[PDB]
């Protein structure tokens, strides 16, 4: 669900503008610098979902076009050279190239629990403290409520798209498997 995921990182953008006009309306004697920390470090991770979701949205569309390609190969080997080995051989090119971009998204989201997990502690700690202004540090905790749905939803689509290159690598693997065969 692009359009799920999207309506949250919408949701979260617009919790991310409540916290900051709520924060900017305190006074100067409010730990008000401290909350400011917190508030800008999920505004950072914010942005690194978002870019995560694009390169997600991106490698997904080279995967089904890569899948189309190779479902195209098989029906036109049904349907029966050397126009045939360029193109298998493009289409091993295509997925190493995904593979690769596939490998920024594990560096990018190993960063991105990494960064969610020390705002959890930091929340935490700032919970239990009675002092903090009950309304921003409520809307500081939903956001990161919001975060980390958004995060748990790339996740899976990051493991989805790992195992679609391993299905593609195996499929691009058995019509080179067939077409040295026929060449016996």
């Amino acid at each position: 669900y692009t359009s799920l995921i999207h309506s949250l990182i919408e949701e979260s953008q617009n919790q991310q503008e409540k916290n900051e006009q709520e924060l900017l309306e305190l006074g100067e004697g409010e730990a008000r610098q401290e909350l400011s920390g917190i508030v800008q470090k999920q505004n950072n991770l914010l942005r690194q979902i978002e870019a995560q979701q694009h390169l997600l949205q991106l490698t997904v569309s080279k995967i089904k076009q890569l899948q189309a390609r190779i479902l195209a190969v098989e029906r036109y080997l049904k349907d029966q050279q050397d126009k045939l080995y360029r193109e298998v051989a493009l289409i091993r090119a295509q997925l190493q190239k995904i593979e690769s971009e596939t490998l920024q998204l594990l560096h990018q989201q190993a960063e991105i629990e990494r960064e969610l997990n020390n705002q959890e502690q930091e929340i935490g700690s700032l919970k239990q403290r009675g002092l903090i202004d009950g309304p921003l540090l409520s809307g500081i905790d939903q956001q990161q409520n919001n975060l980390k749905r958004a995060i748990e939803a790339q996740k899976h689509l990051l493991q989805l798209t790992v195992w679609g290159i391993k299905q593609l690598q195996a499929r691009i693997l058995a019509v080179e498997r067939y077409l040295k065969d026929q060449q016996l």
